[PDB]
């Protein structure tokens, strides 16, 4: 129906459309980015505020960079908080995360699903808590 200005009339040759198969496919990747990068109006949104503990391989496995394997993941909506490293076992201490997570655009999936192939660094990811905020 009607999206920027008009609906369905060309009134514009600077999109060339074209009637293909990987042009279909194309046409709908726009509309996806300009779903994702925009239309992401600041209003009362739910959020959810979850503790992640990412645990490391070994003492030789590198805090910081586990750290930047999280915070690396790029969702608008997804947000980091504090993070705090909590000794647990021999050699091992874990590094709690926060992130604070805008529920109307990025659900927990995504930083569940990133920071499990993570796990290339992280021995294990897991849950702390979970808050709502």
């Amino acid at each position: 129906g009607p999206g920027s200005e008009d609906d369905d009339i060309d009134l514009f040759g600077s999109d060339n459309e074209e009637e293909d198969k990987e042009a279909a496919q194309l046409r709908e990747e726009r509309l996806r980015q300009y779903a994702e990068k925009k239309a992401k109006k600041p209003a009362l949104v739910a959020k959810s505020s979850i503790l992640l503990d990412v645990k490391p391989w070994d003492d030789e496995t590198d805090m910081a960079q586990l750290e930047a394997c999280v915070r690396s993941i790029q969702l608008d909506g997804l947000v980091w908080g504090a993070s705090k490293l909590v000794p647990v076992g021999y050699g091992i201490r874990k590094l709690q995360i926060q992130c604070v997570v805008e529920d109307d655009k990025v659900g927990t999936d995504l930083l569940e699903e990133e920071i499990t192939k993570f796990e290339e660094h992280v021995q294990s990811v897991d849950i702390a808590a979970f808050n709502k905020i």
